[PDB]
DNA sequence: AGGGTGGGTAGGGTGGGTTTTTTT
């Protein structure tokens, strides 16, 4: 390099470096031998043959299946049954807690006014009364005048726990059993407490209702519907949201009722063409709002001298905030001394000052009165460093003092059961992500330390990468955050932001619409005949780019799951019969047709997120250890979700100590894995209702002839995804082997520490495959596996058959490519073209293999295939 | 699009080291 820059000259010995490390990677090229008798075999038979539902998803709409059939005599039992009801304790007690609550006084207004309107939006103003209140007094009133059998009631909450939370105090509040032919119940995903079957107020999350259009696009025998919490823009809540405004018009006899929190309900308003709001005040205790320049100013600090519609956003209001930074800290010059100012102007961004959470909670736990504290921050990391941060003082070292990190891979399940290890008198000190501010609430919280920050998700529309990084937070988030100071006593809020970062943040957080993809939306809107998909997608409150449903069309298209032309599915019925992604119905198809069907489904259930491991406090190596123990040389997190679950099949079934004993030694949580067993049943049960398999037994030997080996396992991950594929990459590193790896798309990627290959160096394959992308600090692949490039042959794609100075070479998708004889390769892509000819006849018309008549029973030569391979 | 057996009598603003919350 006799010119060229400073900078340049890496980019010179950059350019001959990666010549020749591509170049090694090519003389590599895998070897693919397949040779042996077989191939003698293959092509003889090779001429040969060549010239010669599940009722509304396992009854999870059991309450659906009615037609409401009004009629006196229940009328007269229900107005009876309430004037019997009147006279006891528990429900006059009930009902004096419940005349406690601001929304008591606003009872007649909202029973008038949503009796006299079709859709109604009740700004909550949480905490208050209106999610427990409002459907009884819809249902008290409707009892109350005679007409109470024809009401029938349903409402939607966006989390699980809520949804049976808010169920059980309904029901407790009406002094009666949820279920068992009660007035109130739940019904979630495989787990119903289904009340009575008229005049019944029934409560579930917005999956169940999604899951009920396919069966009553007009939702018969359903009088009052109810959107909760529609301030919080989940997807599901959106789309639920404008079909049932597309359903006021073929529905005149039904009553509409969203519920916002007095923000952003005047749009939820204009959305239904002007509808009427009612605002209720609630009630909260009086609380008190610090923020970063008051909190230096009262502890006196002393540090230790250290496309995407919001990042458009954030980038210019950073501008803006530089303009109003000087002129800000001016002013503080006027309020407060100068060296909290100086502080302030030395304090960091793009990370929380934990030291001053320390000094924040010491000052807590030292001179204010008695009460619990509640911690939020962005991520694991914090909360780690924030724990070895206050544990090392000798003052939290006594018994004296409960430190509780929360997250949800913390095993929560043994932190909600608690309370016998110290009397009052003890700093219950919660250390949590923003899991406290969603669902689990200890509730007995006095002061609130809000962190600056929040770990938040951005999905890209152009370079097909799902994103998350920590941004500001949202100012609905810390109003929720303020009102975690419940109804126990007057609390206090600590924001670790400056007054001028309050000025500059965004009202509420982005919808989920416009940062998740939307393969599943799609496919449910072209399975729920609602037509056009971007047109409907356009009606959708808040439409999201346009490249990002041209991008999920085109995926869609990728997997023939949707016609090139318009929006028709050819296989997009059985896809969309199964309520998760479009690859994982690919996956258990697959694994229904296979005879493997028990650990597909368990890497499905795995797949479709909840991920069953549990890591606790600061001791993540053993769990790390017990982990790729269960892996053992599979080389791959699946196939050690399969183990995992085998394990605790075989403990199960040796008794109910070794149980606990197992998921204690392991680290695992018996309800996730319970949970993932009836997520099992419930795909055996689509799969059944489809005609794949002969039994609903996902352990069902006629359908799992094949389940106990890993090479076929494997091939049918592989054929589950189809893309997502890695490379793997051996290089001399320092002095030793290292891992290096690449997707063809987003270029260098790596490999996440919560998975087993992070530092493994044998493999007996060049090739990985994964399921989640997401962008960090680098791209990283949160599951993969190693696959046989036997296996990627026959589910990769398109074939090409090209050498150059080497021997021939066979590539799928053109970047991927490996050298054998070509008289092998022609012959494998014949049989791969026979292969997809059955494989669509398969699938237009399933039924069982049913060996081995040897006609349309092929695929054993295949298997054998696969189950013979080589380094 | 990358390495130390390119060298550091080019430089480090060129760039090479971590776990969020949810439902069907
Ligand atoms: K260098
Ligand atoms: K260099």
């Amino acid at each position: 390099p006799g010119h060229l820059k400073g900078r340049e000259i890496g980019l010179w010995y950059a350019k001959k470096q990666g010549q020749k490390n591509k170049e090694a990677e090519r003389q590599e090229r895998a070897v693919v031998h397949m040779d042996e008798r077989r191939e003698e075999q293959i092509v003889q038979l090779l001429h040969s043959v060549q010239t010669k539902t599940e009722a509304y998803i396992d009854r999870d709409s059991e309450y659906l299946l009615q037609e409401n059939e009004p009629d006196a005599t229940l009328d007269q039992q229900l107005l009876e049954d309430l004037q019997k009801k009147k006279t006891d304790l528990r429900y006059i007690e009930m009902q004096r807690f419940r005349e406690k609550l601001p929304s008591y006084g606003m009872q007649k207004e909202l029973v008038n006014m949503i009796d006299n309107h079709q859709v109604t939006v009740i700004s909550g103003e949480t905490g208050c009364g209106k999610t427990t209140q409002v459907t009884q007094f819809i249902l008290d009133n409707y009892i109350e005048r005679g007409k109470g059998s024809a009401c029938r009631i349903v409402c939607t909450q966006p989390r699980r726990i809520s949804a049976i939370s808010v169920a059980e105090r309904v029901a407790a509040e009406r002094a009666e059993s949820c279920g068992n032919g009660n007035s109130t119940g739940y019904q979630i995903r495989l787990q119903s407490r289904l009340p009575r079957k008229q005049g019944s107020i029934l409560y579930c999350t917005t999956g169940i209702i999604l899951q009920w259009l396919q069966s009553d696009p007009h939702l018969s025998s359903v009088s009052h519907i109810v959107l909760d919490e529609i301030h919080e823009r989940n997807l599901q809540s959106d789309v639920l949201m404008t079909v049932v405004k597309d359903l006021l018009s073929y529905r005149p006899d039904l009553k509409v009722v969203l519920m916002s929190a007095t923000l952003n309900a005047e749009k939820f308003s204009e959305y239904f063409g002007n509808c009427p709001m009612i605002h209720i005040p609630g009630f909260t205790f009086p609380v008190v709002e610090y923020l970063l320049e008051d909190i230096i100013e009262k502890i006196r600090y002393v540090p230790e001298q250290k496309g995407h519609v919001n990042r458009q956003e954030k980038y210019y209001y950073e501008a803006i905030y530089k303009e109003r930074w000087p002129g800000y800290l001016r002013e503080l010059r006027q309020r407060y001394s100068a060296s909290t100012v100086d502080v302030v102007e030395m304090m960091d961004d793009e990370k929380v000052d934990l030291n001053l959470i320390a000094a924040l909670i010491r000052y807590i736990v030292l001179e204010e009165e008695d009460g619990a504290i509640l911690v939020f921050l962005p991520g694991w990391d914090n909360i780690s460093t924030l724990h070895d941060l206050l544990m090392s003082q000798v003052m939290f070292k006594s018994d004296k003092f409960i430190i509780i990190p929360l997250h949800s891979l913390m095993p929560t399940v043994n932190q909600t059961q608690v309370f016998k290890r110290t009397p009052p008198g003890v700093r219950k000190i919660v250390i949590a992500t923003n899991i406290a501010e969603t669902s689990i609430t200890i509730d007995d919280v006095v002061y609130v330390i809000d962190g600056g920050k929040i770990k938040e998700t951005h999905f890209d529309t152009q370079n097909n990468i799902s994103t998350m990084s920590a941004e500001w937070v949202s100012k609905a988030n810390a109003k929720q955050r303020k009102g975690r100071a419940g109804r126990v006593q007057p609390g206090h809020c600590y924001h670790l932001y400056n007054s001028l970062r309050a000025s500059l943040l965004d009202d509420y957080q982005l919808p989920e619409i416009l940062r998740t993809p939307l393969e599943e939306l799609c496919l449910q809107i072209k399975i729920l005949r609602l037509g056009g998909i971007a047109h409907f997608l356009s009606r959708l409150m808040d439409p999201p780019s346009n490249e990002a449903v041209l991008l999920s069309i085109k995926h869609l298209m990728e997997l023939n799951a949707l016609d090139k032309q318009e929006e028709l599915t050819p296989l997009g019925v059985h896809l969309a019969r199964l309520p998760v992604e479009p690859h994982i119905g690919k996956m258990i198809l697959f694994g229904a047709l296979f005879c493997c069907l028990d650990p597909v489904l368990t890497i499905a259930a795995s797949l479709s997120f909840k991920d069953p491991f549990v890591i606790p406090l600061g001791k993540e190596k053993v769990a790390d250890a017990r982990r790729k123990e269960l892996a053992a040389a599979t080389a791959s997190d699946h196939l050690t979700v399969v183990n995992a679950f085998k394990g605790w099949e075989k403990a199960k079934q040796r008794g109910f100590r070794y149980e606990k004993d197992y998921c204690w030694e392991y680290f695992l949580s018996s309800n996730t894995l319970q949970m993932l067993h009836n997520m099992k049943g419930q795909f055996a049960e689509h799969l059944l209702g489809a005609g794949f398999v002969s039994s609903r037994n996902p352990q069902d030997p006629e359908s799992n002839i094949n389940s106990d080996n890993e090479k076929i396992i494997k091939a049918v991950i592989c054929a589950g995804l189809y893309p997502k594929v890695a490379k793997i990459r051996l290089n001399l590193g320092k002095k030793r082997k290292m891992v290096k790896v690449y997707t063809k798309t987003d270029g260098v990627v790596a490999i996440h520490p919560k998975s087993v290959n992070v530092e493994q160096t044998e493999f007996n394959y060049n090739w990985l495959i994964y399921h989640l992308k997401m962008r960090t600090s680098s791209i990283y692949l949160y599951d993969c596996t190693e696959v046989s490039p036997y296996c990627l042959l026959f589910f990769g794609g398109d074939i090409s058959i090209q050498k150059d100075n080497d021997q021939e070479t066979i590539a799928v998708d053109e970047w991927i490519i490996f050298q054998s004889p070509a008289r092998i390769a022609h012959l494998v892509k014949e049989l791969r073209k026979e292969l997809d000819i059955l494989l669509q006849e398969k699938i237009e018309s399933p039924h069982p293999v049913d060996w081995k008549d040897t006609k349309s029973r092929d695929c054993a030569v295949l298997s054998a295939i696969i189950d013979l391979i080589k380094t």
